[PDB]
């Protein structure tokens, strides 16, 4: 049957589908030699000229050995959907990256945030205020 | 905040972390060249060739760890634990069914999975 997924549990699941370079949910997730995964755009940037080292474990990698890791993108989609299936007859703007409702504004980044955004490493030290 | 994961949604997430070879949740998940992933054991034994899902060629030296998949398994098992009896070893959910073909005790995820859903099952007593 169904189960309640706590806030803490959802945070951990998001963590697993989050790029270590940009700290957003993975977009076109790919893995390098060592098996660590990244957004394809992100690791392509780090490896400009053909290669570099893994930002997590410092093992060497080549851009030609990029591998698609589609299950991670599927898992992002499953997590975004939990937010839309949520609403007990309810509808409004949703975070482009998490699919949760937007109720906060990051003054540093000058954009709206959901609660997942607010707690994440990417924003949790920024100044935030409620939307109005 | 919190959200209800429906049974349908849970099922879908389980499907993503299930090995196409043994039809259980990944144990030591690893990828081959096409990007398809498998338990290390399961794909190793296919080598001892061609991708069971899509048929693209692969080589065993090119296996890569895909640890996110294992971490997700662990996350999904905790969901059941945090809503809390005897528990499925692969899914963490409560056992209430018994498979007459395999002779083992099943959780609701087992029962609806490709692996046992065609098997004769009965309630535990
Ligand atoms: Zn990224
Ligand atoms: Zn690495
Ligand atoms: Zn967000
Ligand atoms: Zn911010
Ligand atoms: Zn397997
Ligand atoms: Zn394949
Ligand atoms: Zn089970
Ligand atoms: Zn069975």
């Amino acid at each position: 049957g169904s189960h309640m997924a706590s806030a803490a549990r959802l945070t951990m699941m998001w963590e697993e589908v989050t790029c270590p370079i940009c700290l957003d949910p993975f977009v076109e997730p790919v893995s390098i030699e060592c098996g660590h995964s990244f957004c394809q755009e992100c690791i392509s940037q780090v490896g400009k000229g053909g290669g570099s080292v893994c930002p997590v474990c410092r093992q060497r990698f080549l851009l030609k050995n990029l591998r698609p890791n589609r299950q991670l993108a599927n898992m992002v989609n499953n997590l975004k959907e939990i937010s839309q299936e949520a609403r007990e007859g309810t509808q409004g703007e949703r975070c482009a990256v998490h699919g949760e409702r937007l109720h906060l504004f990051c003054e540093k980044d000058g954009k709206a945030l959901c609660w997942v955004c607010a707690q994440s490493r990417k924003h949790r030290d920024h100044a935030m205020v409620p939307l109005e």
